Parts: C-alpha cells; sequence; structure tokens
C-alpha cells in the first residue's frame, strides 16, 4: 500500500504550502490515512499540520484538518458546511513540544473509515483516540472540496490555523490503513521513552503515580499504580507495578505485578472518556495504591503501599477504627464474619484465627498473603472481569477460582472498611519480595492508618532512622524506625489547614531535614527538624511556585555532586495557576546556614503542557532521572488516557538554566 502523496522537509513559518496540484481528487473512495513527522518551531496557537478544504467564501466550514494545540492535544476535524455536520475528535497530551529546549519530532496520523464510520489519531506509536460518529464525513461527503495545504487550511480565500515548524515526512494515503500498522509507521524515538504500556505486562491499560529509586549497587528501580478501570484513585482495581534497568535507564525489565490482588483480573479496559460517562467506576476490587521505596544501610530494599479493601474509598472510609484489636497488650488485625454485627475474632500467632469471645483458636487460619484457609485447605472464591457490551459496563464471576482473602467483598472474615498501610522486602535489589506486613495501628486504635506520600523515604545519616512520609488529611505523620525497620513509630504533627500532605524529605547537614509538602493554599511548604525529625518546625512555603488550592504531589531529591561549590537538591513540581502543568525542576544549593538558594530552573515541557505527579532519582552516572504523568490528572477532561508516564534524563548542564 504506496502514498498518493509523500512529501519531505517542508519547513513553514505559519504560510503553508499549496499541494492542490498533487493531491486533486485523488480520494476516491473518500477514506483517508495521513501520516505525519514533524517538530514545531513555536507551539502558540491551533495549528493545521494539513488542510483540505473548500476554499471559496461561504464554505468556510467545509474542511478536513489534523491539529495540535499549545498544550499537546492532537485532534482532527471534519466538517461540511450545508449539511452543517461539523466533527471533532481529540485526545489531551498526545505529543510533545521540547526536550531540553530542541524542538521535539512527533509522527502522529489520522485514520478516517467510512465502513466503520471511525475516526483515529496515533501519535508516537499510541492510538490516542478512536472515535465513531453518527455524522461521519469522508473526503467525498464534504461538497466542493478544491484546495489541499501542508500546513494550515484555506478557507475563504485565506490560511488559517497556520503551522510554525518543519513537516520532516508527510504521507497522504487514499485508504483507511490498519491499526497495527499505523502504530508501526508513527515509532519513533519518543515512544521508547515508556517503561509502562497499555496492555503490556500489567494488563493495564492506565498508570499514574511513578516512583524511581537507585540503588546501592547501580540498579535504577521504578515502582508505578497500574490503574485497570481508568486512572481514578477510587473506586477501581489497582496495582503496584515494578520495572528496572541495569545500564543507567536505557533499558528496563517488562513490567511485573509486584503488589497485587486478584479478586478482579488485571485486564485491558477501554474507558470512556466522554462527559458523563467518564465519571464512571468498577464496583471495586481489593486495592494497592501510592508507593514509598526506600533502601536500607545493609541493602534490603523497602516498598510501602496503602491497602484498600474491594469497594471502599478513601472518602467515605471510616476514620475512627484502626481496624486492630489489643489483646494482653499485642495487636491483632481483628475480623467480622459474615452475619455478625460485631468484630468477633482476631488474626493471632501463625495467623490462627481466634474467636475473641471464647479466646480461643478456630478452624481458620490466614495465610502471609492474606488469603483464608479453613482447617488448613484454602477457601476460594470466584473472580470477576469488567467489560463492555454496547458501550455498557459489565462486571461478572469469570470462571477463575482464587483464594478467599480478608480483603475481598466475598470474604467469610472481612477486616475492617479502611484503609492500611503494607510494606514489602527484597534481599536482591527487586527481583523477588516476601510476602507483605501491614503496619500496626501506629495512629492509635481508633484512627485509621496514613496515607503515603508517594516517592522515596530517607536514611538520615548520623542516627541511620528510617523516614517514610505520610500524611492524614490535617496532619503530617512522619513515619520512623530506629531500630533499622523491625519496628515502627510516628510523628504526628498538625498542619495549618487540611492539606493533603503528600512529602518527600531531604537532609541538608548531618540531623537537620526538611519535609517538602503539598498544600491546600497554591504554596509548597517545607517543614524542618533539627533532630533529625523527633520535632518540627512551622511550616515555610517556597516563594517561587503558585499553584491551584488542590496542588500536586512532588519530587525532591539529595544530589551527591556539588554545583557551583555547594550541596544540591532537585525538586521537580508542577507550576501553574491554571492546571497541573508548566512542570519545571528546580536545583537548590545549601547555604552554610542550612537556607537554600534557589538559583537554577528549567522547563520540562512548554508551560501549557501538563505536567502532574513525578519522581526524581540521581543515576549512577550523576546523570538525573525523571519519570512523570505528561497530561493533567487532577482535570476531568484528561481522565483515562494511554501512554503518558514518561521516563526522561536530564545532565546537571541541562538543568543549570535561568540565572
Ligand atoms: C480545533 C478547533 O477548536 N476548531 C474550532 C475553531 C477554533 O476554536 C478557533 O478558530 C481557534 O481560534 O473555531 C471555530 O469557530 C468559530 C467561532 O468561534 C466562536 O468561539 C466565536 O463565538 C465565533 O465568532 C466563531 O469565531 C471555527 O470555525 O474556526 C470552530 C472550530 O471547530
Amino acid at each position: 500500500e504506496t502514498p498518493v502523496l509523500e512529501k519531505n522537509n517542508v519547513t513553514l513559518t505559519g504560510g503553508g504550502e499549496n499541494v492542490t496540484k498533487e493531491l486533486k481528487d485523488k480520494f476516491t473512495s473518500g477514506d483517508f490515512t495521513v501520516v505525519i513527522k514533524y517538530n514545531q518551531s513555536s507551539e502558540k496557537g491551533l495549528q493545521a499540520l494539513f488542510g483540505i478544504s473548500n476554499s471559496k467564501p461561504g464554505q468556510q466550514n467545509s474542511y478536513v484538518d489534523v491539529f495540535l494545540r499549545d498544550n499537546g492535544e492532537l485532534g482532527m476535524e471534519a466538517r461540511d458546511t450545508s449539511s452543517n455536520k461539523n466533527n471533532l475528535v481529540s485526545r489531551p497530551a498526545s505529543v510533545w513540544g521540547k526536550y531540553k529546549q530542541e524542538a521535539v519530532t512527533n509522527t502522529v496520523a489520522v485514520v478516517a473509515d467510512s465502513v466503520k464510520k471511525t475516526y483515529s489519531l496515533y501519535a508516537n506509536g499510541t492510538k490516542v483516540v478512536e472515535k465513531k460518529v453518527d455524522n461521519f464525513l469522508n473526503i467525498k461527503d464534504i461538497k466542493g472540496i478544491d484546495y489541499y495545504m501542508l500546513g494550515g487550511v484555506k478557507r475563504a480565500g485565506k490560511t488559517a490555523f497556520g503551522f510554525n515548524g518543519t513537516l520532516e515526512n508527510i504521507k497522504f494515503f487514499n485508504s483507511a490503513l490498519d491499526e497495527e500498522t499505523v502504530k508501526k509507521m508513527t515509532t519513533n524515538a519518543v515512544t521508547g521513552h515508556l517503561i509502562y504500556t497499555a496492555n503490556d505486562t500489567t494488563g493495564s491499560n492506565y498508570f499514574r503515580i511513578p516512583v524511581l529509586y537507585t540503588f546501592s549497587n547501580g540498579r535504577v528501580f521504578s515502582s508505578i499504580d497500574a490503574r485497570y478501570g481508568g486512572t481514578h484513585d477510587f473506586l477501581n482495581k489497582i496495582n503496584i507495578a515494578t520495572s528496572y534497568s541495569d545500564d543507567n535507564g536505557k533499558t528496563w525489565t517488562k513490567p511485573k505485578l509486584t503488589l497485587a490482588f486478584d479478586d478482579f483480573a488485571p485486564v485491558p479496559l477501554e474507558w470512556p472518556r466522554e462527559v458523563g460517562g467518564r465519571d464512571l467506576q468498577i464496583s471495586g476490587g481489593a486495592t494497592y495504591i501510592d508507593s514509598v521505596i526506600v533502601e536500607k544501610k545493609n541493602k534490603q530494599v523497602l516498598m510501602f503501599a496503602d491497602v484498600m479493601p474491594a469497594g471502599v474509598s478513601f472518602r467515605e472510609a471510616t476514620r475512627k477504627d484502626s481496624g486492630y484489636k489489643q489483646i494482653d497488650g499485642n495487636y491483632y488485625l481483628k475480623l467480622r464474619k459474615q452475619g455478625d454485627t460485631d468484630y468477633n475474632y482476631t488474626i493471632r500467632e501463625n495467623g490462627t484465627v481466634y474467636d475473641d469471645r471464647t479466646n480461643r483458636p478456630t478452624e481458620f487460619s490466614v495465610d502471609k498473603n492474606f488469603g483464608i484457609k479453613q482447617n488448613g485447605n484454602y477457601l476460594t472464591v470466584e473472580q470477576y472481569s469488567v467489560s463492555f457490551e454496547n458501550n455498557k459496563k459489565t462486571e461478572y464471576r469469570n470462571g477463575t477460582k482464587v483464594h478467599m482473602n480478608i480483603f475481598y467483598k466475598d470474604a467469610l472474615f472481612k477486616v475492617v472498611p479502611t484503609n492500611y498501610i503494607a510494606y514489602i522486602s527484597s534481599n536482591d535489589h527487586g527481583e523477588s519480595w516476601s510476602a507483605p506486613t501491614l503496619l500496626p495501628p501506629i495512629m492509635g486504635l481508633n484512627r485509621n492508618a496514613p496515607y503515603l506520600g508517594p516517592g522515596r523515604g530517607i536514611i538520615e545519616s548520623s542516627t541511620g532512622r528510617i523516614l517514610i512520609p505520610s500524611y492524614t488529611g490535617k496532619e503530617s505523620a512522619f513515619i520512623y524506625s530506629d531500630d533499622n525497620g523491625a519496628s515502627w513509630k510516628v510523628k504526628v504533627v498538625p498542619l495549618p489547614s487540611s492539606w493533603s500532605a503528600e512529602a518527600q524529605f531531604v537532609e541538608l547537614s548531618p540531623g537537620v531535614i526538611q519535609a517538602y509538602m503539598r498544600t491546600n493554599n497554591g504554596k509548597i511548604a517545607y517543614l524542618t527538624s533539627k533532630d533529625a525529625g523527633t520535632t518540627w518546625s512551622a511550616p515555610e512555603y517556597l516563594k517561587f511556585v503558585s499553584n491551584p488550592s488542590y496542588g500536586t504531589q512532588l519530587s525532591i531529591i539529595n544530589y551527591s555532586q556539588l554545583i557551583d561549590g555547594k550541596k544540591a537538591v532537585i525538586l521537580s513540581t508542577p507550576n501553574s495557576t491554571n492546571g497541573r502543568k508548566h512542570g519545571q525542576i528546580w536545583i537548590g544549593l545549601i547555604n552554610d546556614d542550612n537556607t537554600i538558594d534557589w538559583r537554577y530552573h528549567h522547563d520540562v515541557d512548554y508551560s501549557n503542557y501538563g505536567y502532574s505527579y513525578s519522581t526524581l532519582t540521581e543515576l549512577p552516572n550523576h546523570e538525573i532521572g525523571l519519570m512523570f504523568e505528561k497530561f493533567d490528572s487532577w482535570s476531568r477532561n484528561e481522565l483515562h488516557m494511554k501512554n503518558v508516564v514518561p521516563y526522561i534524563t536530564f545532565k546537571i548542564e541541562d538543568l543549570k538554566k535561568n540565572l
């Protein structure tokens, strides 16, 4: 299959290029596929990569184009004036703008298929959207088409939507090419920046909440939320997936499911993006969400995650019950047997389930992965699948038998419907992991566990204290161990308001640490401890970040090499009052008095491009690795998008900009 027209290296500055002679009436069937490898010299304005139109007076709504906006949205229009049919199909955050101050080459494509009545758009190897439309128009359906142009749309004798950049290669086909062909044709260097991809070895179409960490041995490790029923926090099914690199981030392992329940199958789901439909959620599977990583002095690695029983949301969960009882001074996870009103049971030594009314063992036990046994044999429940049947969501028992689990909605014995924290440990730097341990009720018996601040933990250097950031909704909760992670305690710090205080730590000097965190007031706060986290100052705020009131998670790390003769920290955050956008990386130099000189910053892409949760690490060669949500993950317009969490790298010289 060969193009009706192929052109190369067309550099344009808003004026376009007429190719009417070279396309006129060549779209015989009316179907089309247009594949465009381009880079933009300026992202400003609405820009058309090509335009096929009726250019006559009064026919300004008779055209087809593919367009780009200054926020990375890719779309297409197909409009006919006299039928008054106006089709617009798009997806936000589909393309890249710039990277290290150079324009990024993207390859995008549109396919119009008359038999299916669908338009499909592709960017950098991903089919970003395919939509069936009742008012479908192919080229033959639009009346009096007479002008075909590169880099604009000719409307009433004037060039509209002028493209600024270079069309490195553009191919027009007069048929609808198949999906696999077009994915391949749009695959390029941008495609290789995705570690996790839709329907890879995780089975998930969607991801959020990346975390990077560099181990002592040189391995670069990642974890992430694999979110199956779109990108919703809740209700959903979420697993923690992981992937690692032993060549300084150049190549990564196929992702593994590292924390995952099996009450619901981990399957690729086409979550609707329409107004209304996009609010759909599943009934909820048992969930792990929001990971934190730290490597211990002895090289054992810990990973923490929040744990939610099936159907339980952060917002509706109980805040007044830890899910534990205290019996003879020991804390045991409690259970309610189906049909009881009270929690009459506890999981005690060797996972034996006791009846607390009689203080005797039952026939039941719970293994270290939370599965229930009766007389030494596993009880089972049937797994759920989710599907779409005529754009209708269905959940059903799918024929797979899995172990009954205390976190499942079908369990005979159930935990309190609240949030928990679990951790797992690895002795081989992430290749294999222990069974999970639920954190004891460190907030008290009558409070829920904290919520983790996604990213890393630290080991403070003078005491060896391990610190894990978390929050409650009104306090900071700094989880810590003074015995190399054998037992855990918490410092609870009341906050000026009800912040979603996702935090990360840095050490300024021995004993002196700061916790940087999200707030609800638009600013990034930092609290200071001069005794390795035992006591904390009142909040101070960064002067140079101004965000919306909901705020976003951040990443901050210590860096090992001197910059301008000073110890340095590296901060990643959005910085925009208009959304989760305008990602920046800031270098802060530690002054002799332990204040920070925020001396340099680098804008990650253009200012209106999306940038939400992020994670930094220092690579073994002292370059910087960044993985981030390259979209606005708060916006109701950018939910449920595929392949939007890339990994990129910077040398310090790439970052030392703007002063
Ligand atoms: C991709 C896209 O959004 N196309 C729109 C287009 C652009 O929004 C606009 O040209 C970019 O500046 O606008 C279209 O509408 C014209 C219409 O816009 C209203 O906001 C205004 O009230 C009207 O006077 C008139 O300008 C267009 O036809 O250009 C619609 C198109 O779908």
